[PDB]
């Protein structure tokens, strides 16, 4: 009763950022999503500030990995035994899915390997690839391999970094086929089950729609699917995590507001396990202001009816 006052950043979308690739939010979209389980583990986050799944606070460590590589022999291929973010030891026993920033979704992520030999600082940088869909992609147990164009170059036992770029696809297949952005990774390998997952969410109201924030993610190669929305901004796991304002309901009700005219253009739910919904039927490409906003009105029931849009 009276508790601190809830809010959401004041951010247009374009301020803002995916949270699950280190890339800037472009536009909202909705459409349904009974087809397939909407069950993302990188932004989320309740709107009293917990985190969820393998979510983390810095957007630019989304799908990044740290550790030191091991060649295998006669390919250009290397294994990377995974490092804490920090560079200390990974340390497996958190009830975590994977590493907190560990990609969610099955594809092939496109970056560069970066090294510095310690002794020297000597440095080296190769194209590298990591296909998240492998039979031996097992972030959980500290260990992914790379495909890179080297088969020489990286030194074992030194400090390695992939940074993520894009994603490819294989122009020889059926295009914008992968990447699949709502299947999750089997994070201990193919064959195991994923532990400590934040949960699936979809639209239960008749005539709602989950609101999705969108980017494009950059193609590096081939005819790929690049479209991935998040459920919520990095910059909302951010702001609700500092400011762990309690949930006086299951539902904020949300204007997006337009400060050029001063009006509202939709207004939507976010729901305290965080994630948002709106009144529509189909897919919809938002046209908004550019420096439009959103704005937290009141708490409301779970079944307070939307305004469509």
């Amino acid at each position: 009763t009276g508790s601190k006052p809830f809010s959401v950043p004041v951010l247009t979308v374009e301020e803002m950022t995916n949270s699950r690739f280190p890339i800037p939010l472009e536009k909202l979209f909705t459409g349904p999503s009974s087809a397939f389980v909407v069950q993302p583990q990188n932004g989320r986050c309740t709107t009293d500030g917990v985190l969820l799944g393998t979510t983390q606070l810095s957007p630019v460590n989304i799908c990044t990995f740290r550790g030191d590589v091991t060649h295998i022999t006669g390919s250009r291929n290397y294994t990377m035994n995974l490092a804490s973010q920090n560079w200390n030891d990974y340390d497996p026993t958190e009830e975590i899915p994977a590493p907190l920033g560990t990609p969610d979704f099955v594809g092939k992520i496109q970056g560069v390997l970066t090294q510095t030999t310690r002794t020297d600082g000597s440095t080296r940088g190769h194209k590298a690839t990591v296909y998240t869909g492998s039979a031996d992609f097992a972030p959980k147990l500290g260990r992914v391999q790379f495909e890179t164009d080297t088969d020489r170059d990286f030194e074992a036992n030194q400090n390695t970094k992939f940074t993520p770029v894009g994603v490819i696809q294989d122009g020889g297949t059926t295009h914008r086929n992968e990447p699949q952005q709502w299947v999750l990774p089997s994070y201990s390998g193919r064959n195991t089950h994923n532990v400590h997952l934040a949960p699936a969410v979809a639209p239960t109201f008749p005539g709602e729609q989950l609101l999705f924030f969108r980017s494009t993610m950059p193609g590096c190669s081939g005819y790929p699917n690049m479209d991935l929305d998040c459920l919520l901004p990095q910059e909302w796991v951010q702001y609700f995590y500092q400011e762990a304002a309690p949930a006086q309901s299951d539902v904020a009700l949300l204007r997006f507001v337009n400060p050029d005219t001063g009006r509202v253009l939709f207004e939507c739910k976010l729901h305290k396990s965080g994630y948002v919904t709106v009144a529509h039927t189909g897919q919809h490409d938002l046209v908004i202001p550019p420096n439009g906003y959103f704005r937290f009105d009141s708490w409301v029931n779970q079944f307070y009816t939307l305004a469509p849009m």
